[PDB]
């Protein structure tokens, strides 16, 4: 394999580990943002502004035909398709719909008002996932409005946080997210946009953290943020036995580079709090939070995740790429190595204190470090992952360059 049938040559320079080959499935796309495969194997993808297409796909994987499945101008990035294949639900920032979804034709129909009242403007993602162990549950995320959201700290805040429903008792007309239907997975999430089950069914997923990150010492606030904090995974467990898991947010945040801590020894992946003063203090967060599974590096923007199918026992990551660290990191695919229990439960191999090494890249920009989160980008941004059944093929978005990428072993 080398190319698709009338596909685009790739925007920028695309490098893929040895062993696999990457090329563009599409391009001209409109902000293409979550992407998943039907139970036909034909590809859904959120183009932001545009709504939802599908796309049909021949044996080696290329685009054979495009259609718009939902037209509507407001979903914007969150898709999944339930396990019978035969229902969509697809969100705007503010509210969760399901359709009808015929895959023989691609097309959705009988939208239906799951839940409401989630927008913010400044984390408007809201990611959805049907639990595949217990299919009549999904999981919605909401992510903090703005940098550090003090009322997070209360679940009934509604954001910061990953709410599971049930479907199949879900009043017909729709819920607020705060409600007694949406059962509080984890809170204390800043923004979780990336989320996956494991085998055994437990929800993984991963974050988005601080910026412009400072620490107190002396009485003066030093700049921590070129390298901290870092970017986390989360493993909130059986989403039919939610426990309402505390990630640390606004308080906690989690170490990646130790020395920066001057005053007070870290390793990565301890709690930190940026004033360790009054209640919410680096010892608090150890009493009060959970940590997370493993870290990526400071910046990298996480949006979505993928574990591996057949014989591939790790996870891959989409990392969007900074916009608050100089020089700019991030804007790849990459690789964390692990393992299943004996009941399907996936760990990473590391411990979290050495995880800042365990990572390989994937798909990567000629260099991170000429992309950028401000202005043009000068890279492709990857967002949303999804694989192929058989396990060999990866498809990968990216936003702001308009394009769909298939990764082949
Ligand atoms: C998975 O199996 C393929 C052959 O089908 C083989 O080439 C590869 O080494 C295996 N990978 C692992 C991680 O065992
Ligand atoms: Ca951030």
């Amino acid at each position: 394999f080398v190319s698709c049938p009338g596909a685009p040559q790739p925007r920028y320079q695309m490098n893929v580990a040895n062993g696999f080959r990457v090329a563009p499935v599409l391009g001209g796309l409109t902000m293409p943002r979550g992407i998943t495969l039907d139970t036909r194997g034909n590809l859904l993808v959120v183009e932001r502004g545009r709504g939802l297409t599908g796309h049909t796909l021949d044996a080696n994987g290329c685009v054979t035909s495009s259609k718009v499945v939902i037209q509507d101008t407001q979903i914007n990035h969150g898709i999944d398709v339930h396990p019978s294949g035969r229902r969509i639900i697809a969100s705007s920032g503010d509210i969760a719909w399901s359709w009808d979804y015929d895959p023989a034709t691609m097309t959705a129909t009988n939208r239906r008002t799951l839940v409401t009242g989630m927008n913010n403007f400044y984390h408007f993602t809201r990611t959805v996932h049907i639990s595949r162990k217990y299919p009549n549950l999904f999981a919605l995320n909401v992510g903090s409005d703005g940098n550090i959201d003090v009322p997070t700290r209360q679940q009934n805040s509604g954001r910061a946080q990953i709410r599971v429903f049930d479907y199949d008792q879900l009043p017909q007309n729709g819920v607020p997210f705060v409600s007694q239907y949406g059962r509080v997975l984890g809170y204390g999430l800043r923004n979780d946009v990336g989320i996956t089950e494991d085998r055994a069914g437990n929800i993984h997923s991963i974050e988005n953290s601080l910026d412009n990150a400072y620490r107190m010492v002396n009485g003066q606030r030093r700049d921590i943020h070129t390298n901290n904090p870092a970017e986390k995974v989360y493993n909130l467990g059986d989403p039919s036995n939610p426990r309402a898991i505390f990630g640390g947010y606004p308080d906690c945040y989690t170490v990646w580079e130790p020395s920066d801590f001057t005053d007070s020894p870290k390793q990565p992946g301890d709690w930190f709090t940026q004033d360790n003063s009054g209640q919410y203090t680096d010892a608090w967060c150890n009493a009060n939070a959970v940590k997370p599974t493993l870290l990526l590096p400071p910046h990298t923007a996480p949006l979505d995740m993928k574990f591996g199918l057949g014989n591939d026992t790790n996870l891959y990551v989409a990392l969007h790429g900074s916009w608050n660290r100089q020089p700019p990191q991030g804007y790849k695919v990459v690789v964390v190595p692990g393992q299943y229990s004996a009941s399907g439960e996936w760990s990473p191999t590391a411990p979290l204190a050495q995880s800042r090494t365990a990572w390989s890249d994937l798909l990567t920009n000629r260099n991170e470090n000429q992309c950028s989160g401000f202005g043009n980008a000068n890279c492709f941004r990857p967002v949303g992952l999804v694989w192929s059944a058989d396990g060999q093929n990866l498809y990968v978005s990216s936003d702001t360059s308009g394009e769909v990428f298939i990764i082949k072993r």
